[PDB]
């Protein structure tokens, strides 16, 4: 169990590994908005988990409870600003409103006086068997961070800048740091019983754009083998770009054998109104690649497959004639991050991914560093 | 002096060297009037500019009243060049068990002679056509057929921003006082087949007014107002899109190279930062930089700019999210040097290039996912760039 | 090459060597027509293109095979399509 | 190569990025006869040596300039020797 104003947490005995009931409180004064936190936090915390942050949230049990990871919290609030306001201007007299953090600054605080990194080291928490050290503080950091950066991009969309937050970490069952708690309209600052009403009625407007938070953009990265033998490298570039989220089409065609339908087939493709990116893969002299690139306006990206000539061949990739930007790249991975990357400009979700794939390989290498240290 | 027609007049400027078209109130799909010179004139106009500002060359010159445009001086080659993305309309009948809707890709081009008979490209071949000096050949017609289809495509694009399908166009070409072939007459309402949310039932251009046997003035009204309806829609289909394109160089001395791909990028419409900064010898104030230009709801592309051995296009991508694009400045060591760029380790999704033009080119074409303007210029020049083969190959033929 | 008037086509056998020996091929003396092929089908293919000048059937023969090749395109794309 | 049946000759153009940019010419997909020179002169060799398997007189012409050839190396060695 725990208290907490606007919210209690139960044990759920039948489930092994949390039941947490949102109540209609503003902390003091009441509402009609249990709902509406359950309802954000819950199409928040789903944003979260599409982009591959860890969260100790399951699933909604009801319209003011949800169903949670049970996990022993870590007594920090992890604030992150973009901007200069509110009760960081007391703290920094001289910086003015509006001030504006590239990185976002992210502070840490204390059940609430505010704490230096080196102060949750040397305080040597210890939640189920995983004692906080500099490595749980620099992922904490880091996630809290991307989090921030995540959601900013969301409410962009609603034309709202996301100007701070507060988050909160547990450590579930496994000793895993999981987000643990609930993200509403008193977790950040938004901008572009009377009075009650008209903080209701922003609530209520936080619960019009949930559904818009998440929206549908189109796109297709389209893989062309010059020949079917070209097929298990395709599949691993196909296999990368989906698990980004992507869209991802593989075709077998010849710029040199079917020059002509080559042509054809790309201008099918060209028939949209969505993002589209080429994947142009060609053992030997790749013509594939350039002559795409050569016929359309369309990002065409060379990745040819692995071969011992490799060294040799990779000039027909590169070294294109002038007035073409067909890029090369040489691993399979990296073909279909170059696309996410390309297509994350419209598609703040693949985007995300990509941001929290980079967290997931550098606490991966600490842990593998702990293993030979 | 003049020049005749239904829907317009062209007289002589005689002191510029160089015409005005007068718009007429008239509508001959029968014959009618109405108040739609201004209508139309502004409808061109609005299209021209657009195709202006994709690189297209046009007759054009300028708005000169309400009703009026000043446009150079040239002679009219007698065929209308009409591009279709769906199937429907007199394609139906020339064309029996093709199903309206039937989709080209790309898209068809048919053409048709100033008398309305179609016309093959071989007809206008052997017409032997002669204006301006400029007698039309395989290659001409070559020419206004390619650019026929890339000025579809362009304002396809466009009106998908207003939630219009583009169906169908026709366009007139002309040859100006120096042989050149200008896209030139009228693009309005009358010029094309517009469907609003890709409903037959919606259509606002000259169709609804083709359909009609009998015609009242309450009819004429409602043609007026969806003509007026699309030359107010056309005001939000030249919007400015955010983005920048930030070019990191690991030393001053690579500055010509630097300066090679904004002066590339620039002519396409991108917004360039060049930077100096060293992942080696500063790499902590390397990341600095970059987070800055990442307090953006715009698109972003980076182009990492780094002799000898090059970290820095790699330390990019390995702690940013928006594509990293690597171009090294020439040298003889480049065979040896360039692959610290390509193998790069596992998990980063950079990219590389070789010459600067061809930076410039994958930033625009990444960048034009969101500017169809910018996505259009990189169409005009492949065009510009395959005209240009021609005349050099009549030269050395 | 040096010895006489008919075309000479080089077409090295495979080896992890035709990375460095291949220039032993190419970069022939001054005024021999000596030219080269890599792989043994596109020696084969060089041959026949110079002999279907005389013999309308071989040229029938090459222009049939990329036929072919087309059309298998088309059947392997339909696989993984 | 992969549009025609008659024979293709690669001849790239002289640059330092030759050793490099060859094997584009070189390791053509299988099925194709594209066969490549180096050496502009080489060139026309190799197409005179095809066009002489139906014209003598081209043939002709290369065995002549084979002993130009000879001839002149005898006189450049009875110079030096």
């Amino acid at each position: 169990l725990i208290e907490g104003k606007t919210k209690q947490v139960f044990d759920v005995p039948d489930q092994p590994g949390l039941l947490l009931n949102k109540d209609r409180i503003t902390a003091h004064d009441l509402e009609g908005k249990a709902a509406i936190s359950n309802q954000t936090n819950a199409k928040v915390f789903e944003i979260l988990k599409s982009a591959g942050i860890k969260t100790a949230f399951v699933k909604i049990a009801s319209e003011t409870a949800f169903l949670s990871k049970k996990c022993e919290m870590i007594p920090i609030e992890w604030v992150t600003r973009r901007l200069a306001t509110g009760s960081f201007l007391k703290r920094n007299p001289g910086v003015p409103e509006g001030f504006r953090f590239t990185p976002p600054k992210q502070e840490t605080f204390f059940k609430d006086p505010q704490w230096s990194e080196e102060q949750i080291i040397s305080a040597k928490f210890n939640y189920n068997g995983l004692l906080i050290g500099r490595d749980e503080v620099d992922y904490m950091r880091k996630a809290t961070i991307l989090i921030f950066e995540i959601l900013e991009k969301a409410w962009a969309l609603r034309d709202c800048a996301l100007i701070d937050m507060k988050i909160e970490f547990g450590v579930d069952t496994e000793g895993s740091i999981v987000l643990a708690d609930v993200i509403d309209s008193d977790s950040w600052r938004l901008w572009p019983a009377a009075d009650l009403d008209t903080v209701k009625r922003n609530f209520a407007w936080v619960k019009d754009q949930l559904d818009f938070l998440k929206p549908t953009i189109h796109h297709k990265v389209v893989v062309f083998m010059g020949s079917p033998a070209d097929q298990e490298h395709c599949q691993k570039i196909a296999k990368a770009a989906r698990e980004l989220g992507l869209d991802v089409d593989l075709r077998v065609t010849s710029a040199h054998k079917a020059t002509e339908e080559t042509l054809r087939i790309m201008q099918q493709y060209e028939d949209t109104h969505g993002a589209l990116v080429f994947i142009a893969v060609a053992g030997r002299s790749n013509g594939l690649g350039p002559v795409l690139s050569g016929n359309t306006s369309y990002p065409v990206i060379n990745c040819p497959p692995p071969s011992d000539k490799l060294v040799q061949d990779i000039w027909s990739s590169l070294s294109v004639p002038s007035g073409l930007g067909c890029a090369t790249v040489i691993y399979p991975d990296s073909a279909a991050l170059m696309a996410a990357q390309i297509i994350g400009l419209q598609d703040y979700l693949v985007w995300g991914r990509l941001r929290s794939k980079q967290l997931d390989m550098a606490h991966s290498l600490r842990q593998a560093d702990k293993k030979l240290r």
